[PDB]
């Protein structure tokens, strides 16, 4: 049921994560994160950045790189609801639903296209519970 839950069962038992987070769209509070050894902790300022972007105008990840945790990943794909990003062999993947962003990324070596599709499928659940 709770936050925490889906971060550390849906997405990371399905994923090897290095991150996880899942955090309001309106202010970029946490609801629920883990992470495994990031530079820095994931912040608010870093997800509003993120849901502004993607909101307003997905194409500003080209040239500001996508930042979290004190990484900086770069875009691969962008609109308004799922961003896409690299940082050596670490995948990122970013979904925005009716109320909240949801963002992974996995530790090197692990299949992007296994990432995106559990991001995604969690995704596609929130909006079709109505968050």
């Amino acid at each position: 049921g709770s936050w925490q839950s889906y971060v550390d069962n849906q997405i990371c038992q399905h994923v090897d994560c290095r991150l996880a987070v899942i955090a309001g769209l309106q202010d970029g509070a946490v609801w629920a994160k883990f992470e495994k050894d990031l530079p820095k902790q994931i912040t608010q300022q870093e997800l509003k950045t993120i849901a502004d972007a993607i909101r307003s105008n997905p194409n500003s990840f080209l040239e500001g790189g996508i930042h979290l945790g004190g990484e900086k990943y770069i875009c691969i794909q962008a609109d308004n609801s799922l961003v896409r990003g690299r940082k050596g062999s670490s995948a990122l993947c970013i979904v925005a639903t009716n109320t909240c962003l949801l963002a992974a990324a996995t530790v090197d070596g692990f299949p992007p296209g296994q990432l995106n599709n559990v991001v995604e499928k969690l995704g596609d659940y929130l909006k079709a519970n109505n968050y």
